[PDB]
This record gives C-alpha cells, structure tokens and sequence, in this order.
C-alpha cells in the first residue's frame, strides 16, 4: 500500500498497544506495524522524489525501516512472553526512531 | 519550505487530526499545523506573482494565515485539556479558513 | 492509480498549464489531467466510504470528474486553436471544480 496508509497503520496500532489489555492485542498490533514498516521501504517520500532512487537520503530513509522493524520485533518477544507493560514501554519508545525519520523526510 | 509543502503538511495533519483516537496526536498534528501556516506565510503565490508584495490581495494572503494560526490554536488548547471531540469539532471548522483563501487564491 | 496518485497528477498538470511556453506542451498537459480526472472517478474517496455505492454523494463525486474533464476539454480546445493565453485562463477556472469537490469530499 502507500506510504500515507503504511503510516496509518504504525499510527493507529501504536496507540492500540498503549491501549491494550493482553499480550495477544499487543503482538497483533506490533506485527501488524512491522508489516507496514516493511512495506513502507518501497515508496519514495515526497521530500526525496527528485533525489536518486539509491541517493543516501533514500538509503537512509529504507534503512530507517529497518531499524523500525527490529525494534518492533524486540517488543513483540517482550509481549510474546507476557511481559505486557515491558512490551509497552518499549512501544513506546519506537516514537524515537519515528521522530528521527520525520524530522529528516516528512 | 516551498508554499506546496506547507500545504500538503496543513492537508496531510488536518487528515491525521479527524481520525485521531486521543488528545496527544491531534495536538501534535496542530503544532506541525500552525508552522506549516507560518511558514506558508512568506511564500507568494502564483495567482498574485504578477501584482505588488504589498497588494491588498498580498496582504489579505498573509493575514489570512495568521487568522489561521490563532484558530489552530483555539484548535490546540482544547487538545491539550484532553477535549478529542471539541478539538476535532475546531479543526474540522478550520476548513472554513482553507476553502475561503482557496476560493480568492488557488 | 489510487485516488491521491491521480489527484498529484492532476495539481502537477495544472502547475505545468501555468507556466507553460507552447501550445504542445499545454496540450500535453491537458490529456494527462484528463486521464487522471477519468481515473479518479473509479475510486471512493475516504469521507464517502461510509456512504452506498450510489449514493447522492458517490454520484456527485463521480459527476465532478465529468464536470472537470469537460472543462479541460474546452482547454484543451482553446489551446489546439492557438489561444494559449485563453486556453492558460481556461486551466485557472478548472480551479473553482478543484476547490468545490474539496470543500465537500475531502
Ligand atoms: C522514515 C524512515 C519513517 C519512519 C521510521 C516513520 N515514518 Fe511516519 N512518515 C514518514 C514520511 C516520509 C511521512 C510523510 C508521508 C507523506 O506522503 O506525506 C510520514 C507520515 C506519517 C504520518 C502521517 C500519515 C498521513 O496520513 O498523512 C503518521 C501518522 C506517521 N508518519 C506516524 C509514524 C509512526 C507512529 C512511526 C513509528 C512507529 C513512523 N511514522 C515512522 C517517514 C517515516
Ligand atoms: C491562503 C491564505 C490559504 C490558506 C488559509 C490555506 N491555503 Fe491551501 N493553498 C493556498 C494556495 C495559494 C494554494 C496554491 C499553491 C500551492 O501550494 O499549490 C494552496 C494549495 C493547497 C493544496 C494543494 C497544494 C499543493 O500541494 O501544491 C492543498 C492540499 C491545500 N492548499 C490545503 C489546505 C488546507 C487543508 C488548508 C487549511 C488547513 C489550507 N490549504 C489553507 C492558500 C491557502
Ligand atoms: C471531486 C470531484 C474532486 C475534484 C474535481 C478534484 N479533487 Fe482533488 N481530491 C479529492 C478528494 C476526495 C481528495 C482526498 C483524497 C484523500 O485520499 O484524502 C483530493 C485530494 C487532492 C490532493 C491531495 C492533498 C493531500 O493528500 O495532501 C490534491 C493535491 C488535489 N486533490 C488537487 C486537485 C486539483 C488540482 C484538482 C483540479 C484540477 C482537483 N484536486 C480536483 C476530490 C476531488
Ligand atoms: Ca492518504
Ligand atoms: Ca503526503
Ligand atoms: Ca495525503
Ligand atoms: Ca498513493
Ligand atoms: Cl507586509
Ligand atoms: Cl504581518
Ligand atoms: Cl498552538
Ligand atoms: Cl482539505
Ligand atoms: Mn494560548
């Protein structure tokens, strides 16, 4: 899907996991964001649409994903063994790397 | 940044505002709002390129976006009390600020 | 194309009208707005989705692309006749069907 509705998804399920109540909503959520992570490597911001497809801007952007994705997966393990809170707090924490990007590419 | 991309930051944040599940988003979303109305501010647009920088039409331009950073903030302060809907009522009430410009200066 | 790929098209098209130096590249303008307009008309814009497939306002939103592609259309026309200046004045009034639509629909 596009880029806007990638980051809805990463939008709408991070506060779900603020949310949440059992670990099984917290790791439907996470999954659900590292899906959206992944697939968001494919567009191209409008910010870089006139920078080289492997410009380093653009490799910082697909990268950016990356490290998104395994920090979603570190709170999944948290969520995965019924560390809920831990795996929230650790949600939480994802609004770094989130900014990070934002303040670069949006 | 260009007069296109403040509007798409004021398009792209008034979305993300009217979906909005709590307080925190939609006042995030009105602060990318209200820079991107001050920034906005400085460009000339193209229906006016051709008349004075200090014609009524230039002026009624640039006041328009200060209009539209004061009603941002009525926006904010109901978001920052934890008002979801009121600060969504506000918001979707700005457009009124947007459709009238658009009308004169598009 | 999904509908804000199409709607970039559209608002890129009427930039390059603006600014254009020959009829050739107007004219060339004017059909990739029309085909985008056309493409457009098969989506659901989000704020309908809640509305049936016929409503008033799913057909109201269909209709605007037809408005718009005649519109374009008697651009177009002015502009394979040498009138340029007319045919540029002509893509400014396709701004009022823009800025109709968004106050509704967006
Ligand atoms: C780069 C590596 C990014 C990371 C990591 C995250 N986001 Fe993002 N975001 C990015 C861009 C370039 C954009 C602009 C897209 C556009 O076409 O305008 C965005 C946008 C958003 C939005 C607004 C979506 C919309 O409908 O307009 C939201 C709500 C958002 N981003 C949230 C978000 C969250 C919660 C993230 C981490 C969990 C995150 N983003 C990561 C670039 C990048
Ligand atoms: C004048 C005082 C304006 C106010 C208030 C708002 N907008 Fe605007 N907008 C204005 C102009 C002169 C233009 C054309 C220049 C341009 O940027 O193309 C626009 C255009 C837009 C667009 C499309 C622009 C693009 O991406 O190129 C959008 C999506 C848009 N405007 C949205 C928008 C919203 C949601 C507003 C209120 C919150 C708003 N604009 C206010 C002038 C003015
Ligand atoms: C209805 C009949 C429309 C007409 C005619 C035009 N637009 Fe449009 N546009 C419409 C909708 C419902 C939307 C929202 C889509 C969404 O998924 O949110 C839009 C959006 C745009 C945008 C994108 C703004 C952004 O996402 O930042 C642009 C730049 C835009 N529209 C421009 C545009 C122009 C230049 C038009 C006339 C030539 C025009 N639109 C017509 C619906 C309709
Ligand atoms: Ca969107
Ligand atoms: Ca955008
Ligand atoms: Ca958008
Ligand atoms: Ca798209
Ligand atoms: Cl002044
Ligand atoms: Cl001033
Ligand atoms: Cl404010
Ligand atoms: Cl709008
Ligand atoms: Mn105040």
């Amino acid at each position: 899907a596009d880029l806007e509705d990638n980051m809805e998804t990463l939008n709408d399920n991070l506060k779900v996991i603020e949310k949440a109540d059992n670990a099984a909503q917290v790791k439907d959520a996470l999954k659900k964001m590292r899906k959206a992570a992944l697939d968001a490597k494919k567009a191209t911001p409008p910010k870089l649409e006139d920078k080289s497809p492997a410009s380093p801007e653009m490799i910082d952007f697909r990268v950016g994903f990356d490290e998104l994705a395994w920090e979603i997966h570190d709170a999944a393990h948290l969520a995965k063994e019924g560390k809920v809170k831990e795996a929230q707090a650790a949600a939480e924490q994802l609004k770094t790397t989130c900014n990070a990007c934002h303040q670069k590419y949006r």
